[PDB]
């Protein structure tokens, strides 16, 4: 019953997921200025050319691509991860409006939508294993702010009135993901969480600096999902995004200078 309304948002999480209130919660603001360049941090390595996405699903949340994770066949290594880490599903988190929607923050600013390339660490086997871990998973965040359309998105604003409701799933097959990437890889990276329940603290950050420009009609076409199952109430999927949570006891590192 959790979810994104006055009623069952964000500040009511911790009664059912008590480490909502937990040491190394995300998102987090990044302050630019306050985040320490790491010269340990090595370039990110991107390895999608042999990606296979398998279907898009609306999970009542947000929608996911999925992936075939079963082989090394998408995967994030380098950067500050000292193990491979397999793509298993994407999505977005998005506003009601341009002013709003991302999950991180850049100087306290919102962007109009974050996209989340998840990954988990292929030693752990699993996705539910690794979870567990506090290194189980790698997420690759990406801003998007409204301007020109970003091509590579195209197919999946395309599917999304098929997948309108709750539960609704749909081919989506050769589907690449280098599509949605912004030409720099430079990022920030943090200790962190899952920013849904259960809130688990098992999330290496890496969050890009450079955003993905996307146009107003494909950010249009997001809003207007629906959080609801087929049959019930229309309640539009918009505003599905946690604020900011206390950086505590962490020190955002910088790739970059
Ligand atoms: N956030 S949570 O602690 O898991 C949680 C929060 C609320 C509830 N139940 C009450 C509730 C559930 C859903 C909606 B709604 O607008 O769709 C409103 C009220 C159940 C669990
Ligand atoms: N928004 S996010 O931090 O990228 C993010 C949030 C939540 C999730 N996964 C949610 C979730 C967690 C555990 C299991 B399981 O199989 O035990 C399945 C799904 C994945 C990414
Ligand atoms: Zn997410």
């Amino acid at each position: 019953h959790w979810g994104y309304g006055k009623h069952n948002g964000p500040e009511h999480w911790h009664k059912d997921f008590p480490i909502a209130k937990g040491e190394r919660q995300s998102p987090v603001d990044i302050d630019t200025h306050t985040a320490k360049y790491d010269p340990s941090l090595k370039p990110l390595s991107v390895s999608y050319d042999q990606a296979t996405s398998l279907r898009i699903l609306n999970n009542g949340h947000a929608f996911n691509v999925e992936f075939d994770d079963s082989q090394d066949k998408a995967v994030l290594k380098g950067g500050p991860l000292d193990g491979t880490y397999r793509l298993i599903q994407f999505h977005f988190h998005w506003g009601s409006l341009d002013g709003q929607g991302s999950e991180h923050t850049v100087d306290k600013k919102k962007y109009a939508a974050e996209l989340h390339l998840v990954h988990w660490n292929t030693k752990y086997g699993d996705f539910g294993k690794a979870v567990q871990q506090p290194d189980g998973l790698a997420v690759l965040g990406i801003f998007l702010k409204v301007g020109s359309a970003k091509p590579g998105l195209q197919k999946v604003v395309d599917v999304l009135d098929s997948i309108k409701t709750k539960g609704k799933s749909a081919d989506f097959t050769n589907f690449d993901p280098r599509g949605l990437l912004p030409e720099s890889l430079d990022y920030w990276t943090y200790p962190g969480s899952l920013t849904t329940p259960p809130l688990l603290e098992c999330v290496t950050w890496i969050v890009l600096k450079e955003p993905i420009s996307v146009s107003s009609e494909q950010v249009l076409k997001f809003r207007k999902l629906n959080f609801n199952g087929e049959g019930e109430p229309e309640e539009l999927m918009v505003d599905n995004w946690r604020p900011a949570q206390p950086l505590k006891n962490r020190q955002i590192k910088a790739s970059f200078k």
